């Protein structure tokens, strides 16, 4: 592998470790990956980080009942460029009505970008992703590591 | 005031307001900010971040039973370096004997570093500082700015 492959795998596996423990207490996550559309709108509207990603900042953002933990993380260039930012909720009348507005979050942002966005369900844990207007539910960890890696590619 | 006085202003702000929100709660916190001493050492053992410090994320980073509350968070200027960082212990006698290891090793690392370390005790809710190998216990909000702003 070559420098630029070996960090993307190294934030891949980052974003799934943090997912999984996410997952596993039912804490509610909303994550959004920037790709070719710029969301820099969007990145402003929350709290600055610019950090390096690893799985225990993840993990301690998203803890509920946190300055942090309401809205959405975007992630930019490798890095985390702020926590608690706004996403537009969707008005699609096409997403499962037992969902709340973390997922309608995630497909609003999905339907005026190319962004790769992982919500987490606080209700269930379940985890699913927002891409191009549609919202993929019941992801198991390899499913999620096939849509990072493909969306990487 | 120039823009490097400003930043520290605001990382000033940022550093009281979680300090505060952190000892109301109980939530032991230990921020050690480095000074002309370099403390890479000690960033290096922890989680890097390399973070633009807010109140937000310090307060997150110390939510108990999480991955990065155990251990220091090291700034360096107007940035979070890294967290869950070691520290060493000091085995001064000047170590109120109740203390526990989070203001042992503040004043560890004030013995061998001019840097300005804050601790709050999660027992408590006290705030103290560390500093050229002495704690200063009980400290006020006001007391707290005062020494930071001193300090820059
Ligand atoms: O209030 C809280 C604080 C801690 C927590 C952890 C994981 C899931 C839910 C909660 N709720
Ligand atoms: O992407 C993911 C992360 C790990 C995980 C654990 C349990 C159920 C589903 C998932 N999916
Ligand atoms: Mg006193």
């Amino acid at each position: 592998p070559t420098p630029v492959e070996e960090a993307q795998q190294k934030t891949i596996e980052a974003i799934t470790k943090a997912i999984n423990y996410m997952a596993k207490r039912r804490i509610g996550a909303l994550l959004t990956i920037e790709r070719d559309t710029g969301m820099g709108d969007y990145i402003e509207t929350g709290i600055p980080l610019n950090a390096k990603v690893s799985s225990e900042l993840l993990i301690n953002i998203f803890i509920p009942n946190t300055p942090l933990h309401d809205g959405a993380v975007i992630m930019k260039n490798n890095e985390i460029a702020a926590a608690a930012c706004y996403l537009p909720l969707s008005e699609s009348p096409f997403i499962s009505k037992e969902l709340g507005t973390r997922h309608r979050a995630a497909v609003g942002i999905s339907e005026v970008t190319d962004s790769l966005t992982i919500i987490v369900s606080e209700e269930t844990g379940g985890v699913s992703v927002a891409k191009n207007g549609d919202l993929h539910r019941e992801l198991t960890e390899e499913a999620l590591k096939e849509m990072l890696e493909a969306e990487f590619k």
